[PDB]
């Protein structure tokens, strides 16, 4: 039932508190996801443990984010530098332009024109670690409990409307200009008010290649419970990884989903993914099942 | 009875791209080379700041994908997209980083703004192809490419470089490529939708039409007038059956199999 908000990782547990304040007050799902994410972007303690702080291999912090409302309105930004609140900029792309995605310079120029301010997002430690990783430049992207940077959040409000948001600076030491799943509708996020929503975390390339969240939602449309849909999407990714001659231990993909009745579910390739669910009973960290036994 | 090889592409000028793909396919070549060469032909207006930025993506028979968006100074984006897929651990590069990669792979940096495109942009200030193929081995691939920024905001990205929007290929199901307003293809994840419908037992024709019909319903729920929204798809399955459908009339597509290259007009929803 409802309202209910679900989100990826510890960062999501934190974002959930603000999201829930909006939701419990009868607020719009879209404000609640924007407001929950902004709570973590703006929390200096979260930033200080690395939130939104990963640099690409050129030492540049570049952010991917998108947001989706209950009526297929979307906004997204990819490879955006110097702006701390990318979800809000994505919301502006949605609301203030006839486009759905800006990237690079253009996404920053647009942010600046909407009143957002340039700041340095690169902490000294991250800079230091970057300088150190550059000695060998061995790109080994990892996504787990100790290494992640995503808030994917999906919520059903009091009116029975869905919305969602996804955002990251991951992956650290990506090639400059690299875009993950986080800003791509149907990869890192998809919301259809008639069926359900889903968001994701893990190796973005794999999410993008399988159009993961769209698949999850289409599986809810085809009769699956949210959990079953996440499981089947993950099982699709597992087959594809194998057909590709790759080793599944190198790949983490986690999905969470919400249907229109507020039922929820979650599944992942590997153990080492958790999500946060806040309904009327409170805010909980749950760990779903996984395919790689 | 499989119909292979077969290539389809969007719009009238698909006829010509099809002839380049067919040179590859008629010799038993890979779908992947066929679509690449095909949309290269199309490659051989700027954004509102006078900058020519290009988008492309490519998808082969085994879920390999590559994509470039808002990339400047490189004529043949589809081939950089192919380099992304094959030579990087990533699937999409944009902006300056896509260019820096292109240059490291030996692509030539060039000026893309023609004499007359420049003067038409200054003027305005004062006032695209998808291709899918099935090769002789029975494998699919797809490519699309776009170079018209239509004076949009610097950094705007349409559907051409987004997997599941402008292009999707599943070798155990089929392939689709999209036409029409990028923002609407993106929002509806159009080509992934088409292919999952083929996976739900629709023929390519039925999947294109039902995709479009779901999207008409979405446009309705958004309070927009269908006349302002153009979306369409062409699709191919593993048996070489194909189809095509759109919201509105006036889009054609080109199809080449052993019966030859030809232009066809699909059905449309807006009557
Ligand atoms: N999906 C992100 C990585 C991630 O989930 N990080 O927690 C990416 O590919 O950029």
């Amino acid at each position: 039932n409802k309202p209910i908000v679900l989100s990826t990782w510890n960062f999501g547990l934190h974002a959930n508190v603000e999201a829930w304040k909006v939701l419990s007050k009868g607020g719009k799902a879209l404000d609640a996801v924007e407001k929950g994410v902004r709570l973590v972007e703006d929390d200096p303690t979260e930033r200080s443990v690395g939130y939104g702080g990963r640099p690409d291999r050129d030492g540049r912090v570049t952010l991917d984010a998108c947001i989706m409302d209950e009526n297929y309105n979307i906004g997204s930004v990819a490879c955006m530098e110097h702006i701390k609140n990318p979800i809000s900029v994505a919301r502006a792309v949605m609301e203030k332009t006839p486009h759905v995605m800006l990237v690079g310079d253009g996404a920053l120029e647009f942010a600046l024109s909407q009143g957002f301010k340039k700041e340095n997002l690169l902490t000294a430690e991250s800079e230091k670690e970057w300088k150190e990783w550059l000695k060998t430049s061995q790109y080994k992207p990892i996504v787990n409990i100790e290494n992640h940077d995503t808030i994917g959040m999906i919520a059903l409000d009091a009116q029975g409307n869905l919305s969602g948001a996804c955002t990251t600076s991951d992956m650290a030491y990506k090639m400059h200009g690299r875009v993950g799943d986080s800003p791509i509708i149907g990869a890192g996020l998809f919301v259809d008010n008639e069926i359900g929503a889903a968001t994701a975390t893990g190796h973005g390339e794999e999410v993008i290649r399988t159009v993961g969240t769209h698949l999850v939602v289409e599986l809810m449309n085809q009769g699956r419970t949210p959990q079953q849909a996440c499981k089947e999407a993950v099982e699709r990714i597992v087959k594809i990884v194998n057909r590709r001659g790759k080793n599944l231990k190198d790949i983490q993909v986690g999905f969470i989903a919400l249907n229109k009745k507020g039922e929820y579910g979650a599944y992942c390739i590997q153990d080492g993914f958790n999500f946060a669910v806040h309904d009327q009973k409170g805010n909980r960290l749950e760990t779903p099942g996984f395919a790689l036994k």
